[PDB]
């Protein structure tokens, strides 16, 4: 009963800071607090940073659209696409590290979305909109920002993620912000306290 | 000849010859000529340049580090080169169609090399000052629209902000919207774009 009842989590980390990654701490902190709240988690973890994912190009896009391409590295990248999508569809809760870099998410997070946001697989075209094919999936996006000191003049990261997740049917998405982390002298602390409070409220729902 | 504007043209579409943003960039440059502007282009097909992804060693290397590795010493030398082209330009023209609700990765990648402390922007007690002086920009962004899942435009504010970071405050867009709409949507957006082009060719 307990082991079958367990929720399945998919956990993407995109930071380039490695062991010092504040978004990676906070994911672990979030996941631990879910345990603390009586949730058993079955994690599939991807350090997208270390996977050397391919950029989306003309042939990869074609192949991914349904064409038989034979080149080895493309077929290898398509195999990875179908893998990441199987992993995603199987999962119950999606957790993503998305620190803001030059006002966008980091390249490796973007590349994940480029392989996974696929027609016929995670969405099908309608007369009007596209219909999302990922079902039973909620998201929790952990996002940090240094703020005004790093030129945070807008948050394009957030609505981008809401929209690219919504494309594939991931309609419910919660955010965990650590904002203003370069503000001297209490910025980091306050950001981290704010995120921990978001974590604590957010670890509960199941 | 010394009259001539210096344009920097960034192409990041993955559709090669069929690229609509590359078409509209070219139309935008044909019109500038039509209205008596002479231009000296530096042209980048970012798509074919296979640009390095920003990673930990490279970011450090860009942030004033000493790294003797070769692949990283080359990407820093490229960064410097893309930057020196930018700060030398008078007009920046960018191909930025919407792919999976973002810019194409290749464009992004250029921004991660060029948006760089002590080079294009510098730190301050509060906000960062830009160092790219005397540079307008023009952004060609074609979009499929509703059929391709455009629920909001994150591209626009993203671009104004990242360009703002390094001091490019003046930005105008060429939107070819709704291109997937049946049965005249592509023609209507192309037209729309064309009229936007007719207007923006004039300024100088
Ligand atoms: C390459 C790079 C670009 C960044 N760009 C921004 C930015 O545009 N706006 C901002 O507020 N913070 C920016 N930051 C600061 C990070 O968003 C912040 O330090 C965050 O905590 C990093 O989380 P991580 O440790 O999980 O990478 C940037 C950091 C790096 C390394
Ligand atoms: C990989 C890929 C992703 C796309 N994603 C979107 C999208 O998320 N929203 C949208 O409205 N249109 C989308 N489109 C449609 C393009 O924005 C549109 O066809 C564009 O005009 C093509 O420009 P180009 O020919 O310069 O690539 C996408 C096209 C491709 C090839």
């Amino acid at each position: 009963l307990y082991f079958q009842s367990m929720a399945n989590v998919l956990v993407l980390k995109s930071s380039i800071n490695g062991e010092t990654s504040l978004t990676n701490q906070l994911i672990n902190e979030f996941l631990a607090a879910r345990q603390a709240a009586g949730h058993g988690d079955r994690l599939i973890e991807h350090d997208l940073s270390a996977m050397a994912l391919p950029t989306l190009d003309r042939p990869l896009f074609a192949a991914l659209r349904g064409a038989v391409d034979p080149q080895p590295a493309i077929r290898e990248a398509v195999a990875l696409s179908d893998q990441l999508i199987a992993e995603l569809k199987a999962s119950d809760l999606l957790v993503i590290g998305a620190p803001m870099y030059n006002l966008n998410v980091p390249t490796d997070l973007k590349k994940w979305f480029d392989l996974v946001a696929r027609a016929r697989e995670t969405f099908r075209y309608t007369e009007s909109w596209p219909q999302g094919l990922v079902e039973g999936v909620r998201a929790v996006v952990v996002s940090s920002r240094g703020g005004i000191h790093q030129g945070e003049t807008t948050d394009a990261v957030t609505p981008y993620l809401r929209a690219v997740l919504g494309l594939m049917g991931i309609q419910e998405v919660e955010f965990i912000y650590a904002e203003g982390l370069d503000n001297r002298p209490h910025g980091r602390d306050a950001g981290i306290a704010s995120a921990r409070a978001q974590i604590a409220r957010l670890a509960v729902p199941a």
